[PDB]
């Protein structure tokens, strides 16, 4: 068995290792990635998503989130408050302002135990969940908006064709924005690239030990817990890895820089943070692996999670039992 420890993967892909998305997906699984949860891709020096940064002041974030947390300084969970409209280069420019900027730190290890310590005693504001892509049209590798998608693998592997589409999303960060734990909707893998800007670190549990985060999560979060028997999915609990370490929870960390993909393969449970004013974009994919893991995902039909559209047919044809119940949250 290939990464038996379950330890975060780095790859390097040559150019030409590049062109063909899935094969090379399939080739990090063959080398046991998928075990970890997350995998780490360095493209190529031949390689960029764009020509420049340097013209993207001008998009509009229509409803940045102020992150206000509750709890404990390992345990705690946020909300997302509405604030008024901002352009990307208001936002930059808030995120660099003394009340929200990086503190002076020695390395990303101190800036890991400030975060921890600290955290709960601000609210930074997260421009989140902004469809579009910073990808240029000729970028014909890992382009992000230029995947296959996840209908299409779906009616290639079992012969249903259905309705939806499967389009990215942009991510403005600053410093102590914050991602809660969970995996994505119907167990999907995801794909992350950072754009431009300061660091993202990532929490993961390997999805064979996704159950024991779980049961750590209903003990921690026990109101939650009895609100919604997947309360993870409304994506909102911390916990530190200090209170992972104590309660004996497998994980593993890693910080992602500018420049550099990250995967979440299905049921891999995750959560980080970024350092500073920063700017990513991801999307949620599928391979013919996949399909067994969202047959068996759990769902929230407590009202909480509301999502896509395009996450209905997913649940009709792969989970017709849950179907109607389902529906009735989302109704
Ligand atoms: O970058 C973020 O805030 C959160 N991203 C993800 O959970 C992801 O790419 O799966
Ligand atoms: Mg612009
Ligand atoms: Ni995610
Ligand atoms: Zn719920």
């Amino acid at each position: 068995a290939q990464n038996p420890n379950c330890n975060i993967m780095i790859f390097h892909p040559t150019k030409e290792e590049f062109n063909d998305f899935d094969k090379y997906i399939a080739y990090m699984e063959s080398q046991g990635a998928h075990r970890a949860g997350l995998a780490k891709i360095i493209p190529p020096k031949e390689w960029k998503a764009r020509e420049t940064y340097d013209n993207i002041s001008e998009i509009l974030i229509a409803t940045p989130l102020q992150q206000v947390a509750s709890g404990r300084a390992g345990v705690f969970t946020q909300y997302h408050k509405k604030k008024k409209a901002m352009t990307v280069g208001e936002y930059r420019h808030l995120a660099n302002s003394k009340k929200y900027q990086t503190p002076p730190h020695q390395n990303f290890e101190d800036l890991e135990r400030k975060y921890w310590k600290n955290r709960i005693y601000n609210s930074p504001i997260y421009g989140a969940d902004i469809s579009g892509s910073l990808f240029d049209e000729n970028t014909k590798q890992w382009n992000l908006g230029h995947l296959g998608t996840i209908q299409d693998l779906l009616e290639k592997e079992c012969g249903v064709v259905i309705e939806g589409v499967n389009t990215p999303y942009l991510y403005f960060g600053m410093w102590k924005t914050t991602f809660a734990w969970h995996t994505e909707d119907m167990d999907l893998y995801s794909i992350n690239y950072l754009h431009l800007g300061e660091p993202k670190t990532w929490y993961v549990v390997p999805p064979e030990h996704g159950q024991r985060l779980e049961r750590l999560a209903r003990e921690l979060f026990p109101g939650s817990s009895r609100g919604c028997g997947a309360f993870l999915r409304h994506k909102v609990a911390l916990i530190s890895p200090t209170v992972l370490k104590e309660n004996g929870i497998p994980f593993n960390r890693i910080t992602q820089e500018a420049g550099e993909f990250m995967v979440t393969f299905p049921y891999g449970y995750h959560a980080g943070f970024n350092h500073g004013f920063n700017c990513a974009e991801a999307i949620n994919f599928a391979t013919p692996r996949w399909i067994d893991y969202g047959k068996m995902a759990s769902q929230c039909s407590c009202g909480e999670a509301r999502v896509t559209f395009s996450m209905d047919a997913f649940v009709r044809i792969l989970q017709p039992e849950r179907y109607d119940l389902w529906k009735r949250g989302q109704d």
